[PDB]
C-alpha cells in the first residue's frame, strides 16, 4: 500500500482535490502542523492533504513548521509526499504557467531547522547527516514528467530551485547572481521541506509552477504578490489535473525496493552514542 | 511636507548637523531604537537623526534593531530616510574616501529579521512579500548624485553592496568570491535596513563611503578597525556636506506621486486572512 | 612556554595521543565545552585535548559550542590550537586520505555566534571586528607542511574550506557551485572555530583530512556517514603521526613575536564605549 501526502503551496492548496474528505488536526513532537490534515482518496489511493501556509495563507515561509508538517505526514503513514510550489523563473524558456519537475536545489535559507535530530527530541535521537546528492525521488519525478506529457502540459524535465529565506523577493543583483550559479527557478519553501522528507524515509517530489520571471528579465511584469496570484488563478488547474492523473499511477506501481532503499539511507545516516 | 530621517553610520553619525536640536527617546512594538531620536532642521527641512550603532558605538551590526529604528522614524512622520554607511571597496576605481550611491545589494546576512510582518505584531498583521527589484529611491539617489557633483566630490553613480553578517571582516577567499558575484562595495548594515524601509513605504537612499579595500587588493593597508576609523576621520566632512546640501533640495521638490507609488507597492505586498 | 590545544574532529579525536593524561571538566561564561579537557604532554610539550563533538560524538556541528571550546582552551593557557577536521574533497587531485593544510575559508554557516563580543558578556566587553584576511597561523601551517613531507604523507600546502551549516550534506547543485567559487574542500566546523581563535589571540591551524569526494565527481563512492567513517578508520593514523611529530617542533621554536602580533591584532579590533 502507498499513501500520498500532498503539501499544497501558494494558490495550489485546494482540498476539493480529494473525495471522501475528513479533517484531522494532529500534534507532533515538533509542534503543530500548518493546518488540519485532510484525509481522503484519489480514485482508490489514500491521500493526506496539508496546506503549507495554512488554509487561509497565514504563515510566511520562514515560520512554516516544516518539521511538524513532515512528521505529521509520516505518522499518518505516508510513503510519498508530492508537493506544489509556486516559483519565479530564472530562465527565458521557463514561461509563467510552465511546470518544472525540479531535481536539485541550492539553499539560501538562514533561519530554519533542517533536521529532526537536534538532540532535543526523544523520537529522533542521535546525530543525523542525510545525503543530499539526489534530493528528489527519481521514480516519482518520472511519473510526473510522463503524466504532464500525456496531459499536453508545458513542462520541464529538470531544474535547480534556489530557495531564499524571504519573505522579501530578491534584489536584481541577487536575481542575476542566482542565474550565474545555475539556478533555474526560485522560491522560499523547498528547503528544508525536501531535507526533512529524506530524513523521514519518504519519496518526495515537487511540482513547481512558474508564476513570474522574478526581476532579471526585461519587458516582463514585475514580481509582486498580485502578479503571482494572477498567474496561479489562471494556471492552478494544471497542477490539479497533474496530481489527479499522477496519483493513481503511483498507486499501481511497485515501491517496496525504492522505499526499502530510502529507509536504509535514512537509518544509516544516524549515529547513536 | 517632507521629513527626513537620517541614520548615521560608523564615524558618520554626528548630531551637530542639525540646528534646533531636541533629544527624544521613543519606544516601538519591536523594541527600543539604537538611541534617542534627535529632532532638528536643515535650512527649513524637518529631520530626525538616529545613530545606527548608538551614539557611543556600542551595538554591533548583528544586534542593531533595524525594525525598531525604521519603525521609530516612520512613526515620527519621516517620508525619506537617507543613511550613511562606511564600506570596504571591491573595485580598484572605488578609492578610500569615495562616495558610492548604491543601487543594489546582495544579502549575506544570516541572523536578522527582515520583515515587520512576522505574525507576532498587532501593528503589522498578515504575510508581507515586499518587491526588491529597485531597493533604493531613484529620485533621492539622483539628487545625491547631482549634489556630489556640485560639491566636486569623488562619487560613483551606482554600486552593488554585499552585506555580510559580521562582526568579523571577510576572509580573502570570500572577498575574491564577492568580486566574481559583481559586488562593488561591502558592509554589515544595508540589509535589512533597506528592506524594512521599503515595507514602511519610505524613500530610502544610502550614502556609502569607502574606507578600505577589504582584503582582496595588493599593496593596500589591510582592513582593520583602526584603518576604517582613520579614513572616516579624514573624509567624514564629505558625507556631512553632501547631506547638508542634498536635504534642502529634497524639501523643494514634489514627492506626492513617488510616495503614493511606494505606499501602494507596500500595501499590495501584504495578504490578510 | 607554548601550550597546544588540540581539538579532535570526526574519527580524529583519540585521547591516547597524550601521555600523562588528566581529565578536567571546566565551565566558561559561554557555557560548557563539548567535553572534559584532557591535560597531557607530547614529549616535553604541554597539550590540552578536546573532542569537538564530545567523546561519544553526540553533538552535531550546528550545536557545537565553539565559544565555550575556544574560551576553555584560552583559559587553560593555550598559545596554539591545532585541530583535525574530516572533509569532502572538491578537487580531483585531493584524494580521500590526503591531508590539506587549509589557508582560507568560505562561510556558508547560518546559525552560529561568530564572536565573544555579543554585548552580553562581562569577560568580553565592547564591539569586536576581527580581521580575517589571514585566518590561519602561517608559521604553524609551515611546520605542519614540512612535517607531513618528512613523514612521506600525501599533503596539500593550501586549500579553501567551505563550511556548510549541516547537518545535511550538500546537494549536487551546491557541490558544483562551491567548485565555481574556488572552494577545495568542504566541512561543517571550520567556521566559526577559526574566527573565535583569532579573537582570542591564539595561533590556530587546521589539519583537514579528505574522506570523500562529496557528490560532484563521477564514479566515486557517494558521501555518507558510513563512507566518511571508513576512510577515517583507514587513514586516522596519519593525522595522529603528523600531530605527534609536529608538536615537539612547535615547542622548540620561538613564538613571542608571532603571539605579540596576534594579541595586538585582537586587542585593536575591539572598540570600547
Ligand atoms: N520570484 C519569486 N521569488 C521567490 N519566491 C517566489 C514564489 C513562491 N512563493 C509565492 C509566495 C509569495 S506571493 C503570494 C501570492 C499569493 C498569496 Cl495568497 C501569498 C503569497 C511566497 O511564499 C513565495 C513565486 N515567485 C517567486
Ligand atoms: N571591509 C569591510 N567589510 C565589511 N564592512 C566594512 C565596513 C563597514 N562597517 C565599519 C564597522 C567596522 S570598523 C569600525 C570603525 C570604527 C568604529 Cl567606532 C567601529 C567600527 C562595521 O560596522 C562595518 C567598512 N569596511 C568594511
Ligand atoms: N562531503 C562532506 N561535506 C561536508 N562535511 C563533510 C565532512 C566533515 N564532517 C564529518 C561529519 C559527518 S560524517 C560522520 C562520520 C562518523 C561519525 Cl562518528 C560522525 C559523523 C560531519 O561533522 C561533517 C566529511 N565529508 C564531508
Amino acid at each position: 500500500a502507498v499513501k500520498i501526502g500532498i503539501i499544497g503551496g501558494t494558490g495550489l492548496d485546494d482540498p476539493e482535490i480529494l473525495e471522501g474528505r475528513t479533517e484531522k488536526y494532529v500534534d507532533t513532537p515538533f509542534g503543530k502542523p500548518s493546518d488540519a490534515l485532510i484525509l481522503g482518496k484519489i480514485k482508490n489511493v489514500d491521500c493526506v492533504l496539508l496546506a503549507r501556509h495554512g488554509r487561509q495563507h497565514t504563515i510566511m515561509p520562514s515560520k512554516v513548521n516544516y518539521q511538524a508538517n513532515i512528521w505529521a505526514l509520516k505518522e499518518e503513514g505516508c510513503t510519498h509526499v508530492i508537493v506544489t510550489t509556486a516559483c519565479g523563473s530564472l530562465r527565458e524558456e521557463i514561461q509563467p504557467g510552465d511546470i518544472v519537475i525540479i531535481d536539485q536545489f541550492i539553499d539560501r535559507t538562514t533561519m530554519r531547522p533542517q533536521s529532526f535530530y537536534d538532540g532535543s527530541h526523544s523520537c529522533a535521537r542521535g546525530v543525523c547527516h542525510i545525503p543530499m546528492a539526489e534530493p528528489f525521488c527519481p521514480k516519482t519525478r518520472e511519473v510526473l514528467i510522463e503524466t504532464a506529457k500525456k496531459l499536453g502540459l508545458r513542462c520541464h524535465s529538470k531544474g535547480t530551485m534556489v530557495t531564499i529565506e524571504g519573505p522579501r523577493f530578491s534584489s536584481r543583483a541577487e536575481s542575476f547572481m542566482f542565474r550565474t550559479w545555475g539556478a533555474d527557478v526560485i522560491n522560499m519553501t523547498t528547503v528544508p521541506e525536501v531535507v526533512l522528507a529524506k530524513e523521514a524515509g519518504i519519496c518526495y517530489a515537487s511540482i513547481a509552477m512558474a508564476t513570474d520571471y522574478d526581476c532579471w528579465k526585461e519587458h516582463e511584469e514585475a514580481v509582486s504578490v498580485d502578479r503571482v496570484l494572477k498567474t496561479l488563478k489562471e494556471n492552478a488547474n494544471k497542477a490539479k489535473s497533474l496530481l489527479l492523473t499522477t496519483i493513481p499511477q503511483i498507486g499501481s506501481t511497485e515501491w517496496s525496493e525504492t522505499l526499502h532503499n530510502l529507509k536504509n539511507m535514512a537509518q544509516f545516516s544516524v549515529l547513536l552514542p
